[PDB]
């Protein structure tokens, strides 16, 4: 399985990714985030952290 159902860590990670690219190039951000896929990483952000 993958590392839990997210943990602050991997959130942290994708906060700053974000901040680097945007809230978009998912397939970048999961490239960095070694277990998650385009999917994780987009459903993560549009749900609960959405700042942008």
């Amino acid at each position: 399985l993958i590392k839990g159902p997210w943990t602050k860590e991997e959130d942290q990670r994708v906060i700053e990714l974000v901040q680097k690219y945007g809230p978009k190039r998912w397939s970048v951000i999961a490239k960095h985030l070694k277990g998650r896929i385009g999917k994780q990483c987009r459903e993560r952000w549009h749900n609960h952290l959405n700042p942008e």
